[PDB]
Formats: C-alpha cells, structure tokens, sequence
C-alpha cells in the first residue's frame, strides 16, 4: 500500500491477476507502494514484454521480480529486459504477513476494482478507475503524501 | 557444493512420488505423497532441512514447487529456491520395480528403494554407498 | 556404537509423536503419525534406516514397538531390537512451544522444532550441533 | 526501580530477536541478532548500559544469558545478574506481525515494531507512552 | 530543541563508525558499521528513532545520509533532515584509545567509550553527565 | 592455585567439569586454593547435594557459589544447604584474568589428570591423584606452604 522502508527505488514486482475472465497485468514500485496495471490480450510472454518495455521508458527499473509464469520466463521478455538494462530475479520475495508485495496490490486492486465497478461500462475503464484510487491516496504515512508522489519524490531525490 | 539439492516429483501406480537429491553424492530421499501439492511438499522439504544442511534447492515450475507454502517454508529454513535428477527418478523406478513385490503398498516399496539405493555397495568395495558419500561429505565440509 | 538409535513416543494436543534419537549424538527425528501402531511404526523406522546406517534401535515394550510388523521391518533392513530419548522428549516439547503458534498444525511445528533442534549450536563448551556430531560420528566411523 | 530490566530471547522466521524491557515503564529494545550467543548478546547489553543507567539484569537461565562473554560484560559495566517480559515478546511480536509488510527484512520490521510499541499514545492522552514514561521515570531517579 | 540530533560518519582501523550526538545535551551513540552505506545509516537510524523522540537531524551531504533509504526512514519516523558532532568524533575516539587494549574488537571498545562519555559527570561546573542530561532536557520537555 | 588473599575463609565455588565423558564435581575453598574432586555418577541435584554434605560435614561451609546449572538449582540442593547452614550464590564471581576460581581449578585439575592419567588404570584414580598433587604442591607464596596446609591453618586461626 504505501511500500516498503528498506527497498531501493530501482526494485518493481510484476505478476498477473484475474477478473472476469480478463488477464491484468500488475507493476509495483516496492519502495513506494506505486502501481501500474493493465488488462492485456492474453498472458503472453509478448504483452509481458510490451508492457516491461512501457514501463522502463519512463521509470529508471533496476530489478524486477516476477512469479515463473511462461510469460515471465520466456525469451521474449528475457530480451526486453535486457535491451532495457532490467535485471530480472525469478521468484516474488516471501513476506509472511503480505505474502507477496505485488501479492497483496492485487488483492488491493481488485478490492478497489469491486467498489467502482457499477460505475464503468468496461472491467478497462475499472482497472484505470482503481490505479488511480489507489495512487491518489493519500494516509498518514508520511505527511499526506500519496504513493504517486512518494515515487515521484523518491526518483526525483535520486537523480538531484 | 554439500548443501545443493534437486527435488522433483514422478509418477508412478496413479501416484505421487516426491524425490530429493543431493547433487554432490547422489543420495535420494523419496515418499508418495497424498497429492502433488504445496502443502505435502513443503512438509517433506522441512523435514529434510531440519536433517541435512540443506541451502539451495532447485525444482521445475512445477505449481507445488513455485507455491507459497513451499515458499514460506524455505524463507523459515533458510533456503534458497531455483529454478529451470531425471536420472535419478529412473533409477528410483528401478529399484522399485525390483522390490515392488516385497510390499502390498507402493509407499513401502519406495522407502525400501531408497534405502537399496542409498546403501548398495557400490565399486565391489565397501565406503562408496550414496549414505556413506553424503555423510562424509557433510563432515568433510562442517 | 554409532549405529543405535533410541525410539520411543510422546503426545501433544492428543496427537502421538515418534521420536528417535541417535545416542551417540543427541540427533533426533519426530514426526506426528496418525496412530501408536506398529504399520506407523515400521514406516517410519524404514524411512529412518534408508537415510543413517542404523543397527540397533532400543525402544520400550511398547505394543507398536513389539508388532511383528515392525520386527520384520527390522529383518529386512538388517536391525537388531532390544526392548536419553526421554529427556528427548521434554526437551522437544518445550521448543515446539515456543514456534508452536508460528504454524498452523502440530505436524509441522513438530518439524521446525527437529530442525531448530538440530542445527542449534551449543553444549560441550558450546560449539557444535546435533546435525553436525551425527554426520562426523558417523563418518569417522567410515574412515 | 528505574535501574532493573528484564531480557530474554524470543523466535520469528527462524530467527532469534533479543529483547530488552525497562520494568517500571514498559519500554522495550529488541533486535535480531545472527545467533543466540553470549558474545551477541554481551554486545547488545553493552550499547544499552552505555545508553540507560542499568543496575540490575534479570534472565532465565540460557546458555547466552549464563555466559562468560555476558558474565565479563555486566563486570565492566556494573551490571548485577540475576536468574528465575513474557507478554512483552508477545506485544512486540503482535506489534511485528502489524507492521511486517512494510519491510523485506525481519531486522527492520523488529525495529518498526518497537519504535510503535515505544512511541504509541496510550490512555488516549499523550505523555504516556513506554517512550516518555522511562524518560520521566530516569530523571525523576537522577 | 530537545529533538535535534547530528550525525555523522568517523573512521578507525579502516572501520566506519556512525556517530550520533544529541545537540542539546551531549549525549551520544555510536557504533561501528559495516558499511558507509543508506542501509547501515537508515537500520542506525530506525533504532535511534525507537528509543528517543528525533525530531530533526542534521547530517552532511554524505552519500549515504542523502540516500532514499535513509530518507524513507525519516519519512517512516516522522524526522526533519537538514543537510558539535565533529568535536563528538574527536572526543569519542580519545576515550577509545583508552580502552582500547581493553576489548578484542574495536567494535566493542566503542560501547566501552560511548558508556564511559555518557556516564561520565563533568564540565558546567563538574556535576552532570550527559546521560543525566538528555533524560532532564527531554523529560522536562514532556513535563 | 593458592588461592585468594581478599576471601573470607567459608567462601566457596563449586562447578562440574568433564573427562572422558565422566562428570566431575569440583568444589574449591577460595581463600586457599584448597580443592576436593571425584566423579560422579551423573550430573544431577542428588549427586550434588551428597557432595556438599559432605563437604559441610568436615569444613565450615558458609558460602557456596556455583554457576546455574539444573544440579545446582535443584531443590534437593537448596534443601541440603538451608540444613547445613549453606548460603548459596548463583553465578561464579568473575574474574579478568583466570574468569573464575573454580573454572582455573577445572583446567587445573584437568592438566594434572593429563600428566598422571598414565599411571592410573581407571580416571576415578587419577582424579584423587591429581587432588592430592595439587593439593599437595608447595610454592614460594607462603614459606613453602601447599593449598591443603593453609585451608587447616586459615579454619585452626578462626576457630582459635
Ligand atoms: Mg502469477
Ligand atoms: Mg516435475
Ligand atoms: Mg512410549
Ligand atoms: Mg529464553
Ligand atoms: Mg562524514
Ligand atoms: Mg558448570
């Protein structure tokens, strides 16, 4: 939800969740609890891929953590991660009360998926819908800071 | 290196055989399981671990071994999962193949195999069993 | 001798555990079994004989430990009987309580229990632990 | 009295956590520490005493607590042991378990864990925390 | 104000040592480090933070003080970082030659010398030591 | 080895040390050096309590210290020295240079074992043989006096 204190800011976990029969493709920032989500075609190595692709333009991604899913391990992305300067590690960090980081965003986002869904025609505009709910929000963590602004800051702080 | 095994799981009579390997000697832990899952196996690995000094272990994507539960026990015990032995369910089959018949039960046919396994003098000479090689091995390392 | 091993069972939540202990050492295996009988009995001591080199097991005129069920697994894996492991038991029981609410079912409390056990350093001037005296007994023994 | 703790070792994840806790206020120190030995547990004892004004020790009988290294530690420190807090390692691992995903490490949750039950507002009134009753306690002793 | 701290970073024998002073009354905690890093700073910090208010604390720009970890952690712990001490270090290592012969290792002697400085009853007069302080400054804070 | 120059005369340490894998229970009266040894057959309270009543029988025992082991906080223990007039004390004072009388006594006793171990057929003798030479052994300390002739002089001066 808000990350976790002693992560750095290059670490992502990514994994695949479900919801009407749509495959939703997760990123976490593990340092700030910031999410990226996605419903994608099929589970594919090749939307696995795209996706990655997207997300290193943007963000400076040093490690990314997945499950062994055949779209995680394939070649495909293994050749996006590494065109992107991506280290990737097999195998989500165990954690006994989350389970999982990016574990317990899916369950987070389906939850927030489950509050707006009577307000949008497609399980699409839900998901954007909940990333947004969920990155907006801000508790008392750190003086209202939201997990959209804890990453910013994070990065940003980096760089300078 | 001394704390490296493979585990695995194989099938034989409808069931479920969960095996364990130590690279370095060759030594073999087996049982059926109830079910080829994550529950029954992070069970076996426990006992394992608390037995041998087990460090790493390496499986395939099998869904019992990428499960929580098998994670949860490795982060308990100190071990590092990989993943990515086929040799030694054949000769596992084997053996059990040629004591099948000493045994009503499939699950005492293979604990008996094991222990043929592990113990079969090897070489015409005494000292060689996969027991006898991994407790030396162990030692030679603490 | 590096080769006896003493057996016995202890209850838990009314559940029967069996435990062996490698005298030489201070080793052990426990496990939960489903029943106090001699077809339980046999199982395990068969898994236990398939992994150490076991040649005397000394346990108490315990019915499970008197079946012929066990006897002829003993024949078969070459296992004299004759009919420490109580201190065992308290000893064991007290480090289950204290991981016992860290699990779910005694079964596998018993488990991290052994391990802790085990591979806990201390005793003789405190250095080595019951997982690493077995091995080098052992072995010795083979060199 | 403001001078007497009690400290004792408590087990999570496979691992050992020292805690320490200031009876007459409750407040509490704890760490992981990489095994249950005299030599850790000295060390632990001895930031504490340079920090707090310690008197007396009490704790059960472990081999690390009944240890020279500890023994040598409270000798150079002033420190009087005493033999013969249980619900102090159950609050701090209830606390452990509330804050534990917000860290990877166990070390840095511990940690989390006893900045909360230190600092955490009881009575529903500040001034009453584990924190701030020792420090009061201390001075009102100095 | 009684929240304030300083920290920094100080070297001997090629070891790392992480001093924190609280500006108000002298007090101090130091400890030796294995590495001059936002991890080994932030862990530091999080067990400061645990035991003392800390409100603020000034650092240098110091790689390892300017890192996110170390800046999660003040996040975390509700801390002010702004970018005496270096007296502290050059008075902390005095008390460690001292001692120095008395412990194996330096990091031990370190908690020697932070007790024998926080204990130790002088300057203002020769009356209070800085443990005695820290307690009187923040307590009456509180009051 | 000849004891301690600052220690009241019913001062005591007792310890168990191990040969063979036999127990020894050693017990050494600190003002002298004074010691008295032998193996017993296991490191229980019982064993324990026999060895201070006699002990108690022949000295005035007023102090007994002893590290925590379960032999020594059993209640047969206690219960044999509240009879004898025992004050026991849990945890061996320490010392800088020998870490504690007794445990000096136990390397002590254990080194002169080593040295006659060779003419003794059983370790039981050679036990009361290594007692008696070390007991026995006079050093420049006191005109040639050993550990056993100053325990009688220091208990012959209180007494008189
Ligand atoms: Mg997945
Ligand atoms: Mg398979
Ligand atoms: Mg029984
Ligand atoms: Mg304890
Ligand atoms: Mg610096
Ligand atoms: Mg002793």
């Amino acid at each position: 939800m808000h990350g976790q204190v002693d992560c750095s800011p290059g670490i992502w976990q990514l994994d695949c969740t479900h919801l009407e029969g749509k495959v939703i493709l997760v990123a976490v920032h593990v340092a700030s609890g910031y999410i990226e989500a996605e419903v994608i075609p099929a589970e594919t190595g090749q939307e696995t891929a795209y996706f990655l692709l997207k997300l290193a333009g943007r963000w400076p991604v040093k490690t990314v953590h997945t499950d062994n899913g055949s779209n995680f391990t394939s070649t495909t992305v293994k050749a996006a991660c590494w065109w992107a300067g991506i280290k990737q590690e097999f195998g989500i960090p165990y954690n006994p009360q989350s389970q999982g980081v990016i574990e317990s965003m899916n369950k987070e986002l389906k939850k927030i998926i489950g509050q707006v869904r009577d307000q949008a025609e497609h399980l699409k505009t839900a998901v954007q819908m909940a990333v947004f709910i969920h990155n907006h929000k801000r508790k008392g963590g750190i003086g209202g800071y939201s997990a959209g602004e804890r990453i910013v800051d994070i990065i940003a702080t980096d760089i300078q």
